[PDB]
Order: structure tokens, then sequence, then C-alpha cells
């Protein structure tokens, strides 16, 4: 039982997303989807071996601005958090109103 699988997906969030992913300034409201786009695009950018980002799929903005460096740690250890989670808490020092 499938269907409507792009359903699933949450639709473009902010425009404070500027010419960066289509994501609001506070990774808070960065959906499911949002959230593995970045994430996913992180690695991308970030050249993150050591990265299991499939592990966040079914985190959410919510769920990544809770995140600590440890919360990182059992996901993506090392020195891989640090660099995903410092972004993510400087990207909030400029949040979405």
């Amino acid at each position: 039982g499938s269907h409507m699988e792009e359903k699933h997906m949450p639709p473009p969030n902010m425009t404070t997303n500027e010419r960066r992913v289509i994501v609001p300034a506070d990774p808070t409201l960065w959906s499911t989807d949002h959230v593995r786009q970045w994430l996913e695009w992180a690695v991308k950018e970030y050249g993150l071996p050591d990265v299991n980002i499939l592990l966040f799929q079914n985190i959410d903005g919510k769920e990544l601005c809770k995140m600590t460096k440890d919360d990182f740690q059992r996901l993506t250890p090392s020195y891989n958090a640090d660099i995903l989670l410092s972004h993510l808490h400087y990207l909030r020092e400029t949040p979405l109103p």
C-alpha cells in the first residue's frame, strides 16, 4: 500500500532561505525532508564521509534544533557532528521571525 509518495514531502517553507537550501534561517521549521535536504547537501558541501544521513530522515528541524553535539555523535560522530551542528547553530543565529 504505497500511494501519493510525494505527500510525505512537506512543501518548500520560508523565503528566509535566502539563496540557500529552501529552508528557514531557523533550523526549527526545516521539514522532515528539508532537514534531510540540507543534511544530504551538507555532506555534499563539507566533504563528510563519516555521515549516516539516512538516519535523520525522520528528524525535522524541531528535532534537530534540539540535537546537541552528543546527539549527532550517535548517528554521525567525531568531527562530522561538530561540522553539522556548528553550521546549524549559526544558521539560527539569524532565525526566521
